[PDB]
């Protein structure tokens, strides 16, 4: 089953530039002894692909950027005995792809003619056309649409007939202009409807394996299939036709599939991916994890670890990555009840922007806000900065069922970067938690408590066999946490009290019993 062959290692995640400017330097880093057999997956972000806007999400193609990452920096990672997780972005290109310079060249001529989405296309009949030249979906369909922006999703562009077009554009645009000229970047959405996006899913496939892939991250899975008439979120049944066509592909090239989804808790929609046997990730940790120790009980979190192993959901947990902090997830959807309470997710989320936190919405095309949606900050910030508290969470994170992945600059416990999230011409407030780290910094950091003992609790849940077994809550008051691993005769307990912030990890193994914890 593909939930039973997601890899039980520890995860890192990164940018390869994320240390010291391009991969290499992270295998450099990899290389160092407190790393040796730390981590035996790793999450590269796409920027390793050639792209643009998106830091990554705009791909091009799934060739490696050469100046930040080379198949040299591959061999050095599986020499290291590291697997490799990468996206395909399988719901859009940058228009600098082939694919849409060709569209963009040879228009109703070009072989990917049906390969992207005209907007006005899909609209016809739908809708009455603006002044400016695009289709108004009739307010019936613009009301269930789901937004990620203002506006439309649609980004105008230019054919070679001298018209001006309207393709489907969920997520980032970049127009530029000076005198006569009009340029632009964006993430185009892909037609899955086209057997040539298929072709291409197929062999993108297969250019992943051939990297040393092992995971393959279906970036935005829930936008790809659109309609007239729907919410283009997790539409059915054609999300999961479209899936279970990716797993056939995905099984072909011995790859595991994990589908990229925020869904509020409420809907239930981890639970269904679960039950057909796929992988998800666990968006609810994070939050409940800072809960959970800013209130110094485990009742929440709890609940949580039991509907785990209750439903057997295999999933990759985290603290922080690349996005912010998800919130919406945690909430009861349309007509359900969330993992914490409407008012417990604001409230923390007033903690979060006490703490520097910038919260990121949710608005309908309408611009009324529906949500927030996550909130950007880092994890030892979302923490108060609390080398403790960073602490016990990676413990809590480690010892929860669920391959555990690893962000590089909570690692080395990388507060809010403020002056790069108000940058002009940054990436704007996301840009808080991806601060980019020097062969310096690195350095300085394996000399801090914070990091190593981050890293000496990784390398254990990373090489025990206890993590392959069993897992069990032993049960305590709700002020504590006590998460047992057994496998035959070696057994890895975490006794941790919440209230203290204070906690021990016991391991026995060959009869042999090491005490780790940080206190004393």
């Amino acid at each position: 089953g593909m939930k039973a062959s997601l890899p039980n290692r520890v995860m890192l995640n990164a940018y390869p530039d994320s240390i010291d400017g391009d991969l290499a330097g992270t295998v450099r880093m990899l290389q160092r002894p407190e790393f040796t057999d730390a981590f035996g997956l790793f999450y590269v972000l796409p920027s390793i692909f050639n792209s643009d806007l998106d830091r990554g999400f705009s791909i091009i193609d799934y060739d490696l950027n050469s100046d930040l990452a080379s198949a040299e920096d591959l061999a050095a990672l599986d020499e290291l005995g590291i697997m490799l997780k990468f996206d395909m972005v399988l719901n859009h290109l940058s228009v600098g792809s082939p694919q849409f310079q060709d569209l963009l060249k040879h228009g109703d001529d070009s072989a990917f003619r049906d390969f992207f989405i005209d907007w006005n296309e899909f609209w016809e009949g739908e809708g009455e056309l603006h002044a400016d030249g695009h289709v108004v979906p009739s307010p019936e369909h613009l009301d269930r649409l789901f937004m990620r922006k203002p506006g439309l999703p649609i980004l105008q562009v230019r054919f070679p007939d001298g018209s001006d077009r309207f393709y489907w554009n969920t997520f980032y645009q970049r127009v530029e202009t000076i005198d006569g000229e009009r340029s632009y970047l964006g993430q185009m959405d892909l037609n899955a409807e086209s057997p040539r996006v298929w072709t291409f899913y197929r062999e993108t496939f297969e250019k992943l394996a051939r990297y040393g892939a092992k995971i393959v991250r279906l970036d935005a899975f829930a936008y790809l299939h659109k309609a007239v008439g729907d919410t283009n979120f997790f539409n059915t049944p054609g999300t999961w036709d479209h899936l279970d066509r990716l797993r056939t592909i995905s099984e072909e090239n011995g790859l595991v599939l994990l589908p990229e989804i925020h869904g509020e808790y409420g809907t239930k929609i981890h639970e269904e991916l679960s039950d057909r046997d796929y992988p998800v990730y666990d968006f609810f940790f994070p939050g409940l994890v800072i809960d959970a120790i800013d209130s110094a009980s485990n009742t929440h979190l709890l609940r949580w670890i039991d509907e785990i192993i209750e439903r057997d959901i295999a999933t990759v947990n985290m603290l922080g990555c690349h996005d912010g902090i998800p919130v919406i997830d945690l909430k009861g959807g349309p007509t359900g009840q969330g993992l914490l309470p409407d008012a417990t997710i604001e409230a923390m989320i007033s903690r979060l922007l006490e703490r520097g936190g910038r919260v990121k919405n949710l608005y309908g095309a309408d611009g009324t806000k529906v949500s927030y949606y996550q909130v950007n900050a880092t994890f030892f910030s979302a923490l108060g900065e609390s080398d403790a508290r960073l602490r016990l969470a990676r413990a809590i994170q480690l010892f929860v069922p669920g391959t555990p992945q690893v962000w590089y600059l909570d690692l080395f416990a990388g507060a809010n970067d403020v002056e790069a999230a108000d940058r002009a011409g940054a990436d704007g407030h996301k840009e808080i938690n991806r601060t980019n780290l020097s062969a310096a910094d690195v350095e300085a950091g394996l000399a801090r408590p914070i990091v190593l003992d981050q890293l000496e609790m990784i390398r254990l849940r990373n090489a025990s066999p206890a993590f392959d077994g069993r897992f069990e809550v032993v049960p305590t008051d709700d002020t504590r946490l006590q998460l047992r691993w057994q496998n035959g005769s070696t057994v890895a307990l975490l006794d941790a009290d919440l209230a203290t912030e204070r906690f021990t990890i016991t391991h026995e193994h060959d009869g042999h019993t090491e005490i780790l914890g940080y206190d004393l």
